[PDB]
């Protein structure tokens, strides 16, 4: 709520001191919330990983996410090792485009 | 089983080795040189200063 740039107001008045609020739901309960959102509510991505020196690797795409594997060994214990891994990135483009719903009693 | 290359500078040759640890995710490099020295005759050089 902005007096000098009213073009950005998202809400109908000022929140002054003493305004009553409340909390949605019961006190200690555990539940599974449902989610509505628009497509541009939240973004998702993954960062490409370079390969370690002197260590063989490969890259495979699964859902549209890309995944490195590194294949090394332990010469003296005589074992074979493999690790697959991924870096996620997450954005919130706008909080006002999604939320949680429940039923109405 | 470690990747190298050797490159001259000022007419001295220098290895680099590029390795890594796989369990920790770190990457490592080292650059090395081995000098050899001789003193033929200690009576042929020294330090000097001006005279007051």
């Amino acid at each position: 709520y902005d007096t000098t740039n009213p073009q950005y107001n998202s809400v109908s008045r000022q929140v002054e001191a003493g305004d009553a609020v409340s909390v949605v739901g019961t006190a200690s309960q555990t539940m599974k919330p449902n989610l509505f959102y628009n497509k541009f509510f939240c973004g998702l991505g993954s960062i490409p990983l370079p390969k370690l020196h002197s260590i063989d690797s490969a890259v495979a795409t699964y859902e549209g996410f890309s995944i490195r594997v590194h294949k090394y060994a332990d010469g003296d214990a005589n074992v074979q090792k493999m690790r697959f891994d991924l870096l996620p990135a997450y954005v919130c483009f706008n909080p006002h485009m999604g939320g949680q719903f429940f039923g109405n009693p």
